[PDB]
């Protein structure tokens, strides 16, 4: 009945929710945090037991790091954990590009490192361990929609990072008979979401602009199209795999389709304005129907050299075996994160 | 792109303390300041985000920020190469001796081979003769002092992962130096504090712990060793000496300091007296706790998970030599910093109880 | 014009006969070869235009390593290829899973160092590069026979680390333009394959057996099919793909299955013995009809936990588009390699 | 009972020499041998209970990287070792200027790893640790002659990591009662030594030149001074420290100094030619006076940017606490290695 959950990426926005969800199922959660020179752990910092004297209940936070192989094995021989969910990533796409070698080293390697540090630490009988994979991976997809048995088509060294890890979970499955699970999770979005993914700029931008904090913010290709469901939906999914009776891989998404430029446009709505577009390619704009004004641009910057045009999930075997479902759509996505980025900015206008 | 005028620099572990005060120190002089700044779930920049251009829309003007890593070597290159600065401060870093004990390899990675890491992208990028590099040396490098008070003549003698990779970076910062002929320098840096100190350093962690209880949101908080003494002065002071290093006619190695030593426990008791509250100690080792005279309330008890297996009991800089080459003198002395410190945590702690 | 090859692993079994290779072509050949505390240049030592004193004429070797970024980007710079074979790696499978983390950051992240390396150069539109891609990334086949478009499923640390290399190379392809191409090449041997490869290790033991130097010999799983073609064979299907128009990928092989068990009746027929199997699984035993010695056993130790089974590459893309055709056949490989290895055992006995 | 040694650095000269010294006192010895494309236990495949079959007795051999911290422990936990020998290093000065970052991981971290695998498999307190340090610490060197109160300087990304590498060792020992030492030893040489250190790379081109196999060879600065004693009577001081009642850090050498020079002058008088030099810097060369030949020049790419002038070692303290004293001096050295090469030449003029 020892139900011990470790959250590598505790910090982030998934781990945020998830130790949320495991603490409410009375889990002991512990988490892994980087060392930073000012602390990172904004996110989490209301599960602490007093919040006001940083004093620790039933979610206990440990330094480490991905890439320090000693730390990992330290921290799991004293945790002795039931439940490891492998969140920790630099999951930024566009970020990825120039950031290639760091990206691999932790989304790639950083994976075999916390899978070895489990088989170190006599534990591959005892542990079931959640891979923290990804829609990307489809990159230029195969098949439409994409399932578990779509081949990979990675486009970025984040996809490529992310296909390592989850062919060396497989393989500590099948060679080790590793309780392991790869969560093929499709994007999914929260008021918690990183500041420079497109949705969560897109809210705070039409937040600032609804407030006249800002007069207009750049994006970079408008027809991108996304699977977008809710990250709190996602994190109960992580969870259900780890319940399963086999350790199988479940694509997590809604099958629903919007592009970048229908976010922009259900977002501006929301503060009541009426986004209309001028021009094409770099010089496209959008200008608020009401006013007149200018408020998205592109900038190419904002571009991908090898972009990812079109992801569509088929969740049936998880639905199926999971009983999951997601509970929010696209159009209570949007007026959530909206809403949350307006009352967020009321408070701070540098936020 | 280089030209007599143009000043460029780049700072590594730009978000921290010291970068944050000597990105606004070279600013006001005037240069372009480059940041390298780590990928995070959140955004890491809050004590220079005052510098963007615009603070509401995250505008940069002469404060360029990139994402970067001093384990990843191509990033280093392409933004080196991007930027060409004429100054170089090398202040990232796993910084905390603590933590260090338990992530030494990360330690080893960016603070010692991150270090040539960066000095190597300098020379792949053909800038040996075109940039002048600053290392963020420290006192930890003297470690268990074997002279007292400590100059640049000292010998070494690490005690922590953290201590023996900045020694790794010292001498591979003077390598490139002797070998390539590389205005690099070493400053060697005695403990430096401010409000914008991190909060698990010793000195931050009073102040913030003082703060909460004079608020009420804390009745006590746990130390380690009580007894430790350090030479503390303040990182705005700090930051200058780092430039007047890079402006010297030659590449010379500097001991910065204040030469007063004071104690944790002393620290403690300076910064209780800021909020009307007289420590008594009681009890010895860790059974040791101190008591407000006024209340007779313990505030102060003793953890040994705080404690360091390997102690740097004793820290006292000799900066004779900068005196004399840079005339630099520090500005503000151990008692006010205590006092700004406890003052600026109090405000902090009001406006936010749980910050 | 300018013919300047860059080889890296140069020391092993590929890189040494496309050495001569290129060399016959008229090319500058340079090679990256490891720090060792000995020498480890033996298959190429007869390159150097001066072998007893080890002075180089178009040969041109440069110490470095696949981890050391710094040192490629010198090399790279200093030798401008003009055609890069990115052919180092640690290569061994059995091996792969206790250096599995070696393993990733050399076949792996090493090639993204490489490409990287090229880039920060200036040379991403002056140089062809090839990268060391394996049958091995089809692990558990999901097609027989395997061609380019059939899904891979890698089986090990060697193979995932393979496969992230595979799909960084695409990556760089795509994103900059590079002229990078995959060669899938299917399993290939020589007299100067590696000793501990499963049909060297049985030339070799055949030939000791056959001077009287050893009695028996241990191998794995005698059931696995391979498609094992000739290593000088393969190096020119190398150079061919950089001949090409386009980047493409391209599986080599010879298209033809054996077994081990058939590799092993095979050697030992060419030094006049019959091996007659009898029992089975670990307690499998090969004896010599006519003499009734046992020759050949079974030890669990050389097995892999993830097992490779059966593999048959399809090459009917390279052959119509690179002309490519192997000249050398399963039986002539096998006689080939039991003839230099008892002149070899000859001698020496200790080889 | 119980003497179980794990030598890192087996392969090299040191370990070769040391495997024999342990196996004499009835140790079991374990090496760790990177893999390599070709075999590299050449210094101790006589090691082998029977070397033909290399199939091993009281020396056993795992492969493994000292940058692999999995590896690592796995290694330590399987043959839980009694005494520890990091001798594993990038050991090359003028190598590590260009490979500046590969002798950092492998010299520095490397040993951070090897001292947190012996923390992690529980022996920080049964282990016995020996940390292969190195008079290139004093570098510039601050007193003459050098002892373990002389300070270091180093001169090199060798020296630097080597410092590193001392420092962290006592840091473990201080930190967690480790018994783990320091043995700083000043250059030994051998008729195993790497061809491309000084001495090594001067008996052999003499005893090419004796036999008519070269007629030149080209050197760096023939004004380096050193302490050159031999391996085979230092790796007896390494198990001497270990035997030491407490672990302390030992300076090894034999207090005499001689020069590149000499070594050159002394290996030709033991072939019969009087070297004459004439000329300076890089165009100084050496000639032989009975016949007028030339057979030495200088080459500055063999000089290093920060040289090393002069070491010379006081080894007091570990006469007074260790009872070890050199046997093999200086001429003795020459002419062992001169002799070794000729009979080592008359085999194989390549070699
Ligand atoms: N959100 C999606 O749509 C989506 C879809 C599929 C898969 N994923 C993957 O799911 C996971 C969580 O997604 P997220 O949106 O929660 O990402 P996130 O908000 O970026 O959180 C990332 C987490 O990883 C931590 N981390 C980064 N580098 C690390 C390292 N070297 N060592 C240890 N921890 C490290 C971060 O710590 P700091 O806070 O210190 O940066 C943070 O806790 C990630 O692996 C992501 O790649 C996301
Ligand atoms: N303060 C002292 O008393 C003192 C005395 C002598 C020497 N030093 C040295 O002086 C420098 C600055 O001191 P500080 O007090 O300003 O330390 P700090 O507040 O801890 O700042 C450390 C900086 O390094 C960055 N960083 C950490 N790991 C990094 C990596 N892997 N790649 C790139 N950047 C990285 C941090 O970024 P995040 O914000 O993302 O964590 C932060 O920007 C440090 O090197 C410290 O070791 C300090
Ligand atoms: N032979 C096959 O059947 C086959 C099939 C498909 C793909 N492959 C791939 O094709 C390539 C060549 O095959 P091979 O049979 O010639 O392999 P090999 O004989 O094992 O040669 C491997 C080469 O890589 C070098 N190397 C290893 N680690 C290195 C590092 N960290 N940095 C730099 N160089 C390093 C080795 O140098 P040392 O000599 O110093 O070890 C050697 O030169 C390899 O990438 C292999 O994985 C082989
Ligand atoms: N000889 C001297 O005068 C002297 C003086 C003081 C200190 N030292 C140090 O004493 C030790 C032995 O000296 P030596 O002369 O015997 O050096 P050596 O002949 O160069 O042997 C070096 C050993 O380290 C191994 N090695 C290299 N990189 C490795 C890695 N990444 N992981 C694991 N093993 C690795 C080598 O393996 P390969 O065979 O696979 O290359 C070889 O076994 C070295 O640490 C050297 O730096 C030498
Ligand atoms: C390093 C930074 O990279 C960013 O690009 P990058 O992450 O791609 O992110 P962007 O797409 O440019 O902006 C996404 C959202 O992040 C906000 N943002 C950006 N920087 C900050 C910051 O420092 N603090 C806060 N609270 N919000 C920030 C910005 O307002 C926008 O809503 C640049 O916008 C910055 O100027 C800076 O250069
Ligand atoms: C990971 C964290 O390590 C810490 O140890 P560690 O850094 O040594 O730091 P400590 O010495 O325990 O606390 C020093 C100061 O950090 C504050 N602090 C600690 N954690 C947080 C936080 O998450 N947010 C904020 N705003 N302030 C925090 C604490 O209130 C105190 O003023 C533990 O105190 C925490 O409970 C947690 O485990
Ligand atoms: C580290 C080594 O790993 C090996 O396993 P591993 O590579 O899988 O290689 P094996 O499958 O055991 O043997 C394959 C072939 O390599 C030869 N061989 C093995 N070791 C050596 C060697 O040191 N020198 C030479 N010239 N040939 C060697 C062996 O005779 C056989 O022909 C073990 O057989 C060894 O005893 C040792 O433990
Ligand atoms: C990679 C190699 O670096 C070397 O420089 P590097 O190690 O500094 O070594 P050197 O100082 O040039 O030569 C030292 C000694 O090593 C021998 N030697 C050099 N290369 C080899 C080899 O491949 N096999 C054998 N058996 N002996 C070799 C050489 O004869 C001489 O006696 C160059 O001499 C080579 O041409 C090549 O470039
Ligand atoms: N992050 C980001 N993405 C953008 C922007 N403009 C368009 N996009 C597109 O939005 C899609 C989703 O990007 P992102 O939120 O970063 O998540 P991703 O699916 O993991 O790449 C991608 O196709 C981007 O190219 C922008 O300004 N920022
Ligand atoms: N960080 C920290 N240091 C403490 C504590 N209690 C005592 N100290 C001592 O205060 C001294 C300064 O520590 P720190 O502020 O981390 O800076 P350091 O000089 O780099 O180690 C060290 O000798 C510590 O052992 C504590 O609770 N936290
Ligand atoms: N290396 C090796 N392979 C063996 C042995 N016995 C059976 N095999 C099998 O032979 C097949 C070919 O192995 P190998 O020559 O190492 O090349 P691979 O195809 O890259 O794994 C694999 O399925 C091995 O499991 C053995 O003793 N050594
Ligand atoms: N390796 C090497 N060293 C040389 C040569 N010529 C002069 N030396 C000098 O001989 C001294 C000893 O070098 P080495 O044998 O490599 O051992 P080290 O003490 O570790 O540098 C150094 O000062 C070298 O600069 C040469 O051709 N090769």
């Amino acid at each position: 009945g020892r139900n011990v959950a470790l959250i590598t990426g505790i910090t982030g926005q998934d781990g945020s929710y998830l130790a949320e969800f495991l603490l409410e199922k009375g889990y002991e959660v512990h988490g892994i945090v980087r060392r930073s020179s000012s602390f990172n752990t904004g996110r989490i910092e209301h599960l602490y037991k007093n919040p006001q004297a940083h004093i620790e209940g039933n979610m206990k936070l440990h330094y480490g790091d991905l890439t320090d192989s000693t730390c990992l094995v330290k921290i799991i021989n004293e945790v002795k954990p039931t439940e490891i969910y492998n969140l920790g990533a630099q999951s930024h796409v566009k970020i990825s590009f120039d950031l290639a070698e760091y990206t691999a080293d932790v989304d790639g390697v950083g994976t075999l490192r916390l899978l070895d540090a489990v088989k170190t630490c006599g534990l591959i009988n005892s542990v079931k361990f959640y891979q923290a994979s990804t829609s990307e991976l489809y990159g230029k997809v195969q098949e439409i929609p994409q399932k578990e048995t779509t081949p990979f088509y990675p486009r970025s060294p984040y996809g490529a990072a992310k296909l390592y890890a989850y062919w060396i979970v497989v393989n500590f499955r099948e060679a080790y008979n590793l309780f392991a699970v790869n969560g093929i999770l499709f994007n999914h979005e929260s008021p918690r979401r990183g500041a420079n993914f497109v949705t969560r700029k897109i809210s705070r931008s039409v937040a600032k602009i609804y407030l006249g904090q800002l007069e207009c913010f750049s994006l970079g290709n408008l027809d991108a199209k996304r699977d977008w469901g809710h990250a709190k939906d996602y994190v109960e999914a992580m969870w259900l795999m780890l319940q399963n009776d086999e350790p199988e891989d479940f694509v997590i998404a809604t099958g629903e389709v919007h592009s970048v430029r229908e976010f922009v446009e259900k977002s501006f709505l929301h503060i009541g304005k009426t986004i209309v577009w001028e021009g094409k390619n770099e010089n496209e704009v959008g200008r608020c129907k009401e006013t007149g004004k200018v408020h998205v641009t592109v900038d190419l910057k904002y571009y991908r050299p090898t972009e990812v045009d079109f992801l569509q999930g088929d969740c049936t075997k998880a639905k199926q075996k999971l009983n999951w479902k997601p509970r929010v759509a696209f159009d209570e996505l949007v007026r959530e994160m909206v809403h949350a980025d307006v009352e967020l900015m009321r408070t701070n206008p540098n936020a």
